[PDB]
C-alpha cells in the first residue's frame, strides 16, 4: 500500500502545485515513506509521473467502457467518444501538470518513448470503433491503424487548440468534424 | 542589429527551453542587451512572445504563397498546404510554446483579445482555399469559416502530436487525412 499512498499524494501534489514545482522530498514526507523506497518503486520523478498517467488512462479506459452503453452503433460511439474527450478535459485537473510535463520531457526520446506506449492506449479506443464498425459494415475502412492515428491526433488538436472559443461552440465544431471525417470514410 | 537580434534569441529560446524555461534575464543576457531595451520596444515579456508569433505566422504565410503555385487546383492546394506544414521552419515549431503559454495566461484577457487576432491570421489560409473552391467549382462548402477553423486545428494536431516519428510517415498520415477530409466535404 505504501506504493499507492505515494501515487495518491503525488497526484494531489501535482494537481495543487504543478509538475516541476512538486518535489520528491515533499512526496516522501507527505506519504510517510522514504527516499529509498521511492527509488525502489519508481527510480525517478518522471517515471513517478508517468505511472500516474497510466493509472489515469486506466480509469479513463474504464470510465468510457461504461459510458458507451448509450451508443448503439459505432458511428455513434465515434461521435460520443470525440465529444467526451472535449468536454471532460475542461474540468480535468491533471491536464495542467501534463502540459507542463509534456512540453519539457518532450525532447527526450528517452521519456518520449514511454510517452508513446501510453499515447497508444488512447489511440486503440478508435482502433476498436473502426474495427467493429467494419464487421457491422457501418463503413469499410481497411488500415484501421492509420485511420485511427489520424483520428486520434485530429481530435486531439481540436481539443487542444480551440481553448479560446466558448464551450458551446467547441462542442459544435467537434461534432461537425466527426461528421466530415466519418463522412469522408464512405 | 539590436532589437532584431533580440527577437532572434527569444524565437530560438522559446523553441528550445519553453515559454517558461526561457526567462527575461535569459533573452536579454544572450541578447547582449539592457533590461530596458525590452521596455520601449517590447512592452511585457508575453508581449515579446506574442510578437515573435506574428513574425512567424507571416514568414510562413508568405513562404506558402510563393510555393502554392506548384499546386494547380485548390484541391491540390489543400494537400500541399497541409503537407508543407509538416516540413516548414516557421511558426509550427513553437506550437508547444503556444500551448504552454495559453494555459499559463488564460486567466487574463489580453489573451483572447490577441489570440483570436493570431488565430484569424492562422485559419485564414484555409478560408481562401475553401472559398475559391466554391467559386472554382471544386466543391460546395456553406460554412467555410467553420470548416477553416476545424481543418486548421485537426491539421495542427497532426503536425504537433507526431513530432518524433519518421518524417515520411507523417507525410503519409497527413495525406490520408487530407483525403478523408476533402471527401467528407463533397
Ligand atoms: C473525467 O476524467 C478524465 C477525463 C479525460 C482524461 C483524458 C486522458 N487521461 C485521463 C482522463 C480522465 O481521468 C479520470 C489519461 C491518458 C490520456 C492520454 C491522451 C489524451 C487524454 C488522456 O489526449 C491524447 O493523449
Amino acid at each position: 500500500n505504501l506504493k499507492d499512498k505515494i501515487l495518491g499524494v503525488a497526484k494531489e501534489l501535482f494537481i495543487k502545485n504543478g509538475y516541476n514545482a512538486t518535489t520528491t522530498g515533499e512526496i516522501v514526507k507527505l506519504s510517510e515513506s522514504s527516499k529509498g523506497n521511492l527509488y525502489y518503486h519508481f527510480k525517478t520523478k518522471e517515471n513517478l509521473f508517468l505511472e500516474i498517467l497510466n493509472i489515469e488512462e486506466s480509469k479513463w479506459q474504464e470510465q468510457w467502457k461504461k459510458e458507451q452503453i448509450k451508443a448503439k452503433t459505432n458511428r455513434e460511439k465515434f461521435y460520443l467518444y470525440n465529444e467526451l474527450s472535449l468536454t471532460t478535459e475542461y474540468y480535468y485537473p491533471l491536464q495542467n501538470a501534463i502540459i507542463e510535463f509534456y512540453t519539457e520531457y518532450y525532447k527526450t526520446n528517452s521519456i518520449n518513448e514511454k510517452m508513446n506506449k501510453l499515447e497508444n492506449k488512447y489511440i486503440d479506443a478508435y482502433h476498436v470503433i473502426f474495427k467493429e464498425g467494419n464487421l457491422n459494415g457501418e463503413w469499410s475502412i481497411n488500415d484501421v491503424n492509420a485511420v485511427s492515428k489520424i483520428a486520434a491526433n485530429a481530435v486531439n488538436g481540436i481539443v487542444t487548440f480551440t481553448h479560446e472559443q466558448n464551450i458551446n461552440e467547441r462542442i459544435k465544431l467537434m461534432n461537425k468534424f466527426s461528421q466530415i471525417f466519418l463522412n469522408g470514410l464512405s
